[PDB]
């Protein structure tokens, strides 16, 4: 009852799915769990002149995310990574920029955007050849070891661990440069995952293609060891243009596979592969920080 990850993708898409409510211009960089049978999914968001972050209202289909309502979070978590932390029983929630380049914030109810504790230092360290410093954190843990992994907007992907039994708690300033290629191929958006049923883990990385955003895949056996590309060009992306059945966007940008557990393993069914993404009109312009950024989910087509 196991599958593998295909070679090739071939995703069918929704339209899009909710409109940002009054005062923002879009939603994005999403990251999403099963919580009690819903979709309960954070972002950032943006006014256009900054960002900002908010949690949908917990709502049980993708084709009702629409109506959902849209809860602010009075201190903004932009770029979030939502999961639930077994061993300790807690609710994290980690981001960038505030008093350290990466922060996180621990709750009993990750439904409340205003429930989360005092931020706490995730990561203090600086890279070179950044416009942006540390972007785009994920965690993921195995049974041993917790991963931070990042990017920098500059070609690299950054990770640093620790023992799980250390965790919640502060990377420092230690990392490891694992990935190195130009800034298109290795952009930012990056997420880990554990490949449920199988002895592999899964990494995406957002890169700047000639048609848009897309995503390049790499496979790992190993939290810790090398990356594999997988489907990693932008003829065959992991996600883009090229396969993702989209009509409303020509980009597939910062979102995160749906991940039934909620856990800190970042475990991702094959058999049911789902990706919520963000994605933008083709016919908007302008600045970056204003572009009007809109929730889809991807299916993957067996
Ligand atoms: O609490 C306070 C903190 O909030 C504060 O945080 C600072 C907030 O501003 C941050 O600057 C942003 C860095 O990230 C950028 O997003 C990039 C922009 O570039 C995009 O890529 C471009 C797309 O278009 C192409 O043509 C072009 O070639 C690409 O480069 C990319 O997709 C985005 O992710 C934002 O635009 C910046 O506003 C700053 O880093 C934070 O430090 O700090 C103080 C603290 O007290
Ligand atoms: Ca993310
Ligand atoms: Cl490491």
């Amino acid at each position: 009852g196991t599958c593998a990850l295909p070679s090739t993708y071939r995703w069918s898409s929704t339209g899009v799915l909710a409109q940002p409510k009054s005062g923002w211009v879009a939603l994005k960089d999403f990251t999403t769990v099963t919580h009690n049978g819903r979709h309960l999914v954070y972002g950032s968001t943006s006014s256009g002149s900054s960002y900002g972050s908010m949690v949908f209202s917990p709502f049980t289909n993708w084709s009702d995310m629409a109506s959902a309502g849209q809860n602010a979070m009075n201190q903004a978590a932009v770029a979030p990574t939502l999961f639930y932390f077994a061993p300790k029983n807690i609710w994290v929630l980690a981001y960038q920029w505030g008093s350290w380049p990466f922060i996180y914030r621990t709750s009993s109810d990750p439904t409340d955007p205003n429930g989360w504790s005092a931020p706490q230092p995730l990561f203090t360290g600086s890279i070179s050849g950044s416009d942006t410093g540390p972007i785009d954190q994920t965690l993921i843990a195995d049974g041993q070891n917790m991963y931070l992994f990042f990017a920098g907007d500059n070609g690299k992907i950054y990770r640093a661990s620790m023992p799980i039994g250390n965790f919640p708690g502060n990377f420092g300033s230690s990392y490891t440069t694992i990935m190195s290629d130009t800034k298109a191929n290795l952009f930012e958006g990056v997420q880990v995952y554990k490949v449920q049923g199988q002895n592999q883990y899964l990494m995406i990385v957002e890169a700047m293609g000639a048609n848009g955003r897309y995503f390049r895949s790499f496979t790992a056996s190993s939290l810790s060891g090398s990356w594999t590309p997988q489907a990693a060009s932008e003829g065959n992306p992991f996600a883009g243009k090229a396969n993702s059945g989209a009509t409303w966007t020509n980009d597939i940008s910062h979102g995160d596979l749906v991940r039934d557990n909620p856990d800190q393993t970042m475990t991702v069914d094959p058999c049911n592969l789902q990706f919520l993404y963000q994605g933008k009109s083709p016919n908007a312009g302008g600045d970056y920080n204003s572009l009007p950024w809109r929730p889809g989910v991807l299916t993957l087509r067996r």
